[PDB]
């Protein structure tokens, strides 16, 4: 199974791209990344930043999630961002979106496990 991270990466991140190059943006990149599969996601954000500086948001500011869980990160500086939102003729297997560019500060939940003792060596 895919993992959460890839899932992120797949759903989030167009780093090949400094913005969304047309107003058709949304439509092709909502069906190439497998968002309109089955059903039509209604809200996406795509991020045209590096994945390293994507990444680097989950050591930036701890914020609260939307759920209320603590493990939400923002960005200390805006990035460039694509908005993508359905409009109201979408209609599975015909998703269809309205594009959107912006420079916002994103805000995204991180997972990982810290850098811990798993074994022990020796002692000196």
């Amino acid at each position: 199974k895919e993992t959460a991270a890839a899932k992120f990466e797949r759903q989030h991140m167009d780093s090949s791209t400094s913005a969304a190059s047309s107003s058709n943006y949304c439509n092709q990149m909502m069906k190439s990344r497998n968002l309109t599969k089955d059903r039509c996601k209604p809200v996406n954000t795509f991020v045209h930043e590096s994945l390293a500086d994507v990444q680097a948001v989950c050591s930036q500011k701890n914020v609260a999630c939307k759920n209320g869980q603590t493990n939400c990160y923002q960005s200390y500086s805006t990035m460039s961002i694509t908005d993508c939102r359905e409009t109201g003729s979408s209609k599975y297997p015909n998703c269809a979106y309205k594009t959107t560019q912006a420079n916002k500060h994103i805000i995204v939940a991180c997972e990982g496990n810290p850098y811990v003792p798993v074994h022990f060596d020796a002692s000196v």
